[PDB]
């Protein structure tokens, strides 16, 4: 650790400044070469937020109920995370602001998307004002089919990105096995006392109701307790979506995943 070095900011993966492929989500409307779709309104995609805006890893673009967005860029597998606030104050109607974070991931037909809250206020008389880590989950998977449709010899591998409610969102990739749900994996996004970790898996085949099923525990080789459920959507090279429970040493913290193939 002196004479041989050989890693810059390898400290993970994408940085503030590397995929900013989203970036171009908010300030990148579509173009003149979208061999698929090209945009996508939010006439109705909200209903709370009339209004809220987000900034992305590159621009930021005003959203809320009746808002719209253009994705013409993203591809079977991208990923849509930005912190936005959701406030609604019309002349005589909602009126409050709440601030949290927006996971939308595409797949290749199909997509997922995920809110996710950090502050907010309460114009009641003196609670115009709140505190917690809400995530509601969003946009179904790409496809929900039971691994059953193919349970043989299949290995279920799937990695993408994660929201904890204390930590940055959250990284990870695992390796999981069709019907002989086997599967294993590591998660990481962050550097806090908690950076990454090693966690396993399971693919079941009755998921949710009917999709690939994914369980197992992830574990830090200094004394982290975590655990790991999710489902996957894909005979077997669709998406994968779900959550994690995590325990130090004395409390308890939740990790949702979101992740392709």
């Amino acid at each position: 650790m002196g004479s041989s070095g050989g890693g810059g900011s390898g400290g993970g993966g994408v940085t503030a400044d590397i995929g900013t492929g989203l970036a171009d989500a908010l300030t990148a409307p579509l173009d003149h070469k979208d061999k698929g779709l090209k945009s996508l309104t939010l006439e109705d995609s909200i209903s709370q937020n009339g209004t809220l805006t987000l900034s992305a890893q590159g621009a930021e673009k005003t959203y809320g109920n009746g808002d719209s967005l253009n994705t013409g860029k993203l591809k079977n597998d991208k990923v849509s995370r930005f912190d936005f606030i959701r406030q609604i104050e019309v002349d005589g109607q909602l009126i409050t602001l709440e601030s949290g974070e927006f996971q939308v991931y595409k797949q290749s037909h199909s997509a997922l998307t995920a809110l996710q809250t950090e502050q907010e206020q309460d114009p009641e008389h003196s609670e115009k004002m709140v505190a917690k880590r809400r995530f509601r989950i969003g946009d179904i998977a790409g496809e929900h089919t039971s691994f059953d449709k193919l349970p043989k010899d299949v290995m279920a591998t799937y990695r993408g990105t994660a929201f904890g409610s204390d930590d940055a969102g959250g990284k990870l990739t695992y390796t999981i096995d069709f019907a002989a749900k086997q599967g294993h994996g590591k998660i990481e996004h962050l550097k806090s006392p908690e950076l990454n970790v090693d966690l396993a898996v399971a693919y079941i085949k009755p998921d949710e109701k009917h999709h690939a099923v994914i369980s197992g525990s992830v574990l830090y080789n200094q004394d982290e307790k975590g655990s790991y459920s999710l489902g996957i959507f894909g005979e077997k090279a669709q998406e994968v979506a779900g959550s994690a429970e995590v325990e130090t040493a004395n409390g308890i913290h939740h990790i949702g995943l979101a992740a392709k193939q």
